[PDB]
């Protein structure tokens, strides 16, 4: 049984995965497939891949012991995107928008 704070985190996660945000969330649904995408330098540049399916698995498996650990993974996901891609690329604009959704709701965390 998740703590109250981790319940809030799980709610955020469900929201990020919902159809409401799909237009900009979809690149983050699954691990980057570097070979499929032709980005053969991705794993040289990104040492700690992260994506929402992995966050979801970790939540289901009770891997996260607190909200801070959850938030660090979601933010790592966005950071990888900002690290690999030029700041004016489409996928970066999507990341910024999804991160806005995440940060404003994470800020509503019950004490
Ligand atoms: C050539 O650069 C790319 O393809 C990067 C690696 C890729 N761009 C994208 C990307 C490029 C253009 C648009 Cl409009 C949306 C996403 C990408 C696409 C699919 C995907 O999972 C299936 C992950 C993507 N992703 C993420 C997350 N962070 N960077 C990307
Ligand atoms: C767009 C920045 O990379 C992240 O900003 C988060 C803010 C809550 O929109
Ligand atoms: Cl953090």
């Amino acid at each position: 049984k998740l703590s109250e704070q981790l319940k809030h985190c799980n709610g955020i996660l469900k929201e990020l995965l919902s159809k409401k945000h799909a237009a900009y969330a979809w690149p983050f649904y699954k691990p980057v497939d570097a070979s499929a995408l032709g980005v053969h330098d991705y794993h040289d540049i990104i040492k700690h891949p992260m994506d929402l399916s992995t966050v979801k698995r970790k939540m289901e498996n009770r891997d996260y012991r607190d909200a801070q650990e959850f938030a660090a993974d979601v933010r790592l996901m966005f950071s990888n995107c900002y690290k690999y891609n030029p700041p004016d690329h489409d996928v970066v604009a999507m990341a910024r928008k999804l991160q806005d959704v995440f940060e404003f709701r994470y800020a509503k965390m019950p004490d």
